[PDB]
């Protein structure tokens, strides 16, 4: 079912071997409340860092602008297994809140999307 013609944005490099279901937020703050809401959230930052570890377990999910085939962002997704991409097209970040456009759609802070991560490839609203 889908992933066969699913309408997919685009696709960064494979960070690590994950896959995720969750809302698009820019902090670990909205982690915080969000995991202890309903969790499935997911994180995007033109860099990663070690202490976000627990915005990172929240955040089962990571699209970020930066990061590489190996670093802090993946090094640290590869010890926790989580979901996390790097280094996409051009997302262009919209400060109506906190979105990324990028293939032919915008990905607003404020939606519900599922990115891949075994080979590199993003998309949105979940799957069934």
């Amino acid at each position: 079912a889908a992933l066969k013609a699913g309408e997919v944005i685009g696709s960064a490099l494979p960070a690590s071997p994950g896959a995720a279901a969750g809302k698009v937020y820019f902090t670990a703050d909205e982690a915080k409340a969000a995991h202890e809401k309903g969790e499935r959230v997911i994180l995007v930052r033109l860099e990663t860092s070690p202490e976000d570890i627990e915005g990172m377990h929240a955040a089962e999910g990571i699209l970020t602008v930066r990061g590489g085939m190996t670093s802090h962002a993946a090094v640290v997704a590869r010890g926790m297994g989580t979901c996390c991409v790097s280094g996409c097209g051009e997302i262009k970040i919209n400060e109506e809140a906190k979105t990324f456009e990028l293939g032919g759609h915008t990905f607003a802070e404020g939606d519900y999307i599922s990115l891949d991560g075994s080979t590199g490839k993003i998309y949105k609203g979940d799957i069934e």
